[PDB]
């Protein structure tokens, strides 16, 4: 297992019903690929470095998981199939808390 921090741009134009659909399904996905859940942060409405399905803008969640390194991958691709996912990005946690 290591720790990583998923970085998430969902579309930021959803009612906050279908916003917690979103967030429940990306924790079934990361207990589904094996991830403990450490944290989770919602960042709320950033402008994006550029367009995404044209719109400037994003709303980011933020994840802090523990999982297994074969996984990582499998994870990500499985998240971005969702259509409100814009962006997903994983790195390494180098300062966890």
């Amino acid at each position: 297992m290591r720790r990583y921090e998923v970085n998430i741009v969902l579309n930021p134009n959803l009612d906050q019903s279908q916003l917690a659909l979103e967030k429940e399904i990306i924790q079934r996905a990361a207990e589904n690929y094996g991830a403990r859940v450490e944290k989770v942060e919602e960042l709320g409405l950033r402008r994006l470095a550029y367009p995404i399905a044209k719109d400037p803008q994003g709303y980011f969640l933020w994840y802090q998981v523990e999982m297994p390194e074969d996984r990582v991958n499998d994870l990500a691709r499985e998240l971005r199939i969702r259509d409100n996912v814009r962006r997903v990005m994983v790195v390494k946690s180098q300062e966890p808390f």
